């Protein structure tokens, strides 16, 4: 039901397929930094590709190297990293390592607190791996034998300028992710799939809110259900609709999917914006 | 007996179930954004609701995230709400987060930043500095203000938060005013009458015209003693007038001198 | 000499009273909170009720509440509260609790200094004292008998929004006071009551300085004294005038009422303005 | 002999012992904000008051509350004026709180900030964090700039600070200028004249030109030496001309390269 | 081979080399700032330089100096150039400082600070904090950014600082161009048409065209095996097309969806 | 061939010959105070004056007044007093104190470190000499004997308020450098004394630029040896300029004076400035 993008899923799968390639001729980027604006499926698309390609992930949430709790980031970094690429030569199959919002408390997402990513310690981290992806050691240790090379991906809303040596050297490479237009008509088809729109209805949607992102499309679906959620809160009763739902002893309500017109989802959408 | 108003029972019960119901296929808004005139029940209206559902409540001040004294608004937020998730596995019953009077330009993008990020991820809410590999549950958090900042529409178009917009019509009037004169002996239509003789007026105006009527009934017996004697008289026992041609008579006296 | 005004000694002495009477079908405040801008007579009108209704009065300064010397905020408010309601008891008389300039230096009074009013914890202790006002122990103590409830008065420039909770619950009252065309002619008045001026010409002072405030007029009338002051130095002499009026040996220098027009004050009114 | 200007010795003087008569049934601004062009002798004229009147004066200087250095400029003035206070209670005479050329935008908040705080209680004045039940004596503030921000309106119309401009005229430049040529061996007209030759400069033009006349024989005495043998000639000693030609000549020299 | 335009060439090693010239009578700007469109060879031409000529660099990232993380850019500057400045004396050698992409707000002035600072006595660098009698050794500084902000104006006003507006001719696309594809058996007709047929890219795009010929193989590979099994197969291997019309197909697909 | 314009010769060589007169009738500031923009020549045309009269000068910098490696700069400044006092005594010649650079990173020169001028310790102290230059004592020491008086020149952009006090008692005078069209026609005229340009092209030359300073005249000049530059490295070759120009083995290389026009000048002068 979920639709994937062509092009994000061809950029994510000749990145981690070229990095288990040895191609003469042309340095492959060990890592791949996707950004672009929240509520456009960054991290979704990511895992449908994963799931599509059946590639196991080992995951780092950006809150995660924000966090003391994790020490040293770089340790943290090296160590999942030598982690993936074990799963590589023991399951014999495309592992990755990822990096999910990079970016956790910057800009419009800044809670104004002394704890922050050590952006700087995590590029340097990335510098030194990205230079040696056979030999990666952890801070101290120096007997190892070579390891597996391992693909990186991080996401992020942008990347900073200290990423430019990265990028300059052909270590990194950047992908900026804005649906657009044909994109869109994908995306938004398949969540109205089960919803009896036309080809044309999808594109009159699209083109009603051409600056939107996937997240207001979703969201516009999402919020027809509430007449029926409305109707079973008062068949249950507001005194007992706190234990009907909570407690799982009875089964959860079953919801019949509601029709609806490209109308009615306009309506809706200019409400939700006005 | 006060008087909740059928559709702002709807819209936050709606709110809140949807926000405990699983439906695939389906992502749901974690925060209610309550807004409109100020004294008009936003507040009362969602604490009559909790009652009649017999959900537990955590509450935060808007003063409480304003204030400089209390220093770091994000991390106040964020307790709070891991404070709610956790009553939420030990009771199993739905618990809710309220933010009240949210309309400082310093800290309001420090809540608004903290509302954003745990809309994003209801299930990862880690203090700053701490990090957590238990998912928590999600809780709905309900917030109250005048209007919301230009800040918050990404969280509304992305469907992460819903708007309501709170203006008493006149059958929510005659309800919710019909509730505060309940035990003064005022029938139907000296309910219609009132508010129709100020139909302009926020609820505040209301409760505070009954309270005003007990303060005149002190005021005539000050003047009756006299100011030079009152101390003694006392270191205003019987009900007062409260009849609809009083409380017209004083609600128009505060009209002509009011804020 | 002194004018009060009708409206603000009504106030003032009813949330008094209605804190001494036990009236039930309604739920007393027992904070009285006045607000307003500076110059206004705000604090000056609270005395003028309290000498006229007898009331003896325990203060507490803002800048006290902002001082460290004042150990515990909290425990000194607690300690002034046990202090008044013993007075009630044993004088048999109406005692008041009194906060001044609750918001010392915020805002346009704000000097940059590390020290200002705990208004969380002051808000936190009036909160705890009025859901309870006949048992307010200070903290540690716990054995103690009912005590005697004390109506509190606080006024500032405005009120933080940390006391809507206290309103909300009718556990207090905002009291606005900007005075109004009637209010000023009465004020006005008694400040040239003794001038020989009229009604009219009373309220035509007021509607020529209609934005000004309460001591915008008092001050007007203050400055026409200067001319006597001057001629007294001059007949003094400069090399003696300090000897003359510093030292309380010889008497006080007697100084006449002057004679001045309505038209002389609104002169010196666009002087000053200028 | 050092010239006061009469108006300008009586505004001071009548706002100082305003301070100190405590005449019922009025009340005195605390602050005296004398404005006006640079150099035209604010400074020189308050200090020959005092002289004359004998009051000790505590002095802060302008730049000791804009200069970062300072650190803490609302504790500073505070601390100078409770000890002006004492010095009142001590020495039983008339004592002033003088702030100097006050016309950087951070701190000139906080400054106008304590003077506003400072005129609204001139008895009850504590330093920061610090409090003390003893009411302090009552300390006039002299305050001199260039202009008063807008941030000094209040307080001018409430009267607890009063403006005063200064712009001397023609009688004030005439007595003043007299008395910087006083040993010189100028008549009246050849003041007189001295002053209408330059009727638009500050007082500050006519001590610098008075200073220049020595100059101008330093200088020709060099050009006659030589730079090159200069150090050893000294490692100018009679009256120089100082005619009223003399001066007007080099005053014209000073207005054709100036600032 | 890569190719170095020889005006950029020339320009780069006239500016260093005329900093090591002590021609009396004749003051030289220390600093050369860069600019132009991104992704033209500002950075890369430099390196190419800096080899051809031997020159030893001290590099620093404009991101190491935007980040909060970095702390004290100016800190940071000045102890890259005492650096530097020792290396010359050691290595008797030309050295050079260069700062890359400068074109966060707060951190440009105090950048911009620094380098004033250092250009008006590149001779008596102290780090902050400290002094040392020792005159060091002058550096010539190297800064590339898309524009320089007006902050630098004083600096090129006095002839501290110089500027060079890069931006590659035809010519020099050729070269730089027939540089990326020396070894894909290109002719100089087939390299001329290549960048005659996208005339307004920047040389960023081509060496990214070169790139996408290697994922474009890679991709169909994919296609052939599938997604579901493409795993296993590599847990592809011939010279890729690269003809003129291939990389022609390339381009514009590139060009269809860009950034 | 460098011109000094002759009233800031005049200034500085009347402010330091009174210094060393005892002329009564007048006070004499121990202080002059160089102040003005940043190109002008201020420290320049000091030097140029000091070289002219013979005059042996102590020094100052303001990044030494700003180091605690300086230790106390109240210290520093009367040590370096007493230095430069003894040296008038021993070397019977007329010797100078000059404080440079005194609000070093201040303003556009920021760099937003801990460390900066204590301006108020500073002038405190130029405080204490001015008011008797004979006696200046290290801070703790007393017994020692009256010593000469040594005039101070400081430079800077501008100078505090702080300073006012000085200035007020005469202990300081304050001299304003913006050079004027007469001063630049001769500056300029000295840049460009050898470049065969007549006096009219001169003041053609400061006519077309009337904003500029004097540095970017002279920066104007220095570009024009660009081309001899050029060549000669392509004559030694790029791979040996290095050892050629750093290694001082060979002679330096010698250049010629170009022939440039006053178009040339103004041409070049609009680039720099476009
Ligand atoms: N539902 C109600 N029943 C009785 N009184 C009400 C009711 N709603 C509002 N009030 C009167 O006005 C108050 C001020 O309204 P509030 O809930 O604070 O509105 P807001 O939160 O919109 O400012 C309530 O506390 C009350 O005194
Ligand atoms: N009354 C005066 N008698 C002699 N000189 C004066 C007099 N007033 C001003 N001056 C000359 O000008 C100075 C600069 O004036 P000042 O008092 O500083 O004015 P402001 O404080 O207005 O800047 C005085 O110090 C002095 O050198
Ligand atoms: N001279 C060159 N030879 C080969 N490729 C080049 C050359 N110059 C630029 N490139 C291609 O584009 C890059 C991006 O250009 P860069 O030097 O970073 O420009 P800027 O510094 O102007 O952004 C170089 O790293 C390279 O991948
Ligand atoms: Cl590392
Ligand atoms: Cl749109
Ligand atoms: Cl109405
Ligand atoms: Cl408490
Ligand atoms: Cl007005
Ligand atoms: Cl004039
Ligand atoms: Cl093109
Ligand atoms: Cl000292
Ligand atoms: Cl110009």
């Amino acid at each position: 039901s979920y639709y994937i993008a062509p092009r994000f899923l061809d950029k994510l799968a000749v990145h981690i397929t070229k990095n288990f390639l040895n191609i003469p001729g042309v340095r492959v980027p060990l890592i791949l930094g996707i950004h672009g604006r929240k509520g456009e499926g960054k991290t979704f698309q990511c895992e449908l590709a994963f799931e599509k390609m059946g590639i196991e992930v080992t995951l780092i949430s950006g809150g995660e190297l924000e966090s003391p709790d994790a020490g040293d980031p770089a340790r943290l970094i090296r160590l999942r990293y030598r982690e993936t690429a074990e799963l590589i030569k023991v399951r014999g199959k495309m592992c990755v390592l990822m990096i999910n919002d990079l970016d956790a408390g910057a800009g419009r997402f800044d809670e104004g607190t002394q704890y922050t990513v050590n952006t700087q310690l995590v590029n340097a981290t990335l510098m030194n791996i990205a230079d040696n992806p056979t030999d990666v050691q952890l801070p101290g240790s120096y007997d190892s034998n070579p390891i597996r090379r391992v693909p990186i991906i991080v996401t992020g809303n942008d990347f900073s300028t200290l990423y430019a040596p990265l990028i300059r050297d052909g270590r990194m490479e950047k992908f900026y992710w804005e649906p657009n237009r044909d994109d869109k008509v994908g995306i938004v088809g398949g969540i109205f799939a089960e919803d009896g729109l036309s080809q044309r209805e999808i594109e009159q949607l699209v083109d009603t809110f051409p600056k939107q992102s996937i997240d207001f499309f979703s969201a516009l679906r999402s919020r027809i259900y509430d007449i029926q959620i409305r109707d079973f809160i008062h068949k249950v009763g507001f005194e007992r609709i706190s234990l009907r739902v909570v407690n799982s002893l009875e089964a959860p309500p079953e919801f019949k999917k509601p029709d609806f017109s490209l109308a009615h989802l306009i309506e809706s959408g200019n409400l939700v914006l006005g």
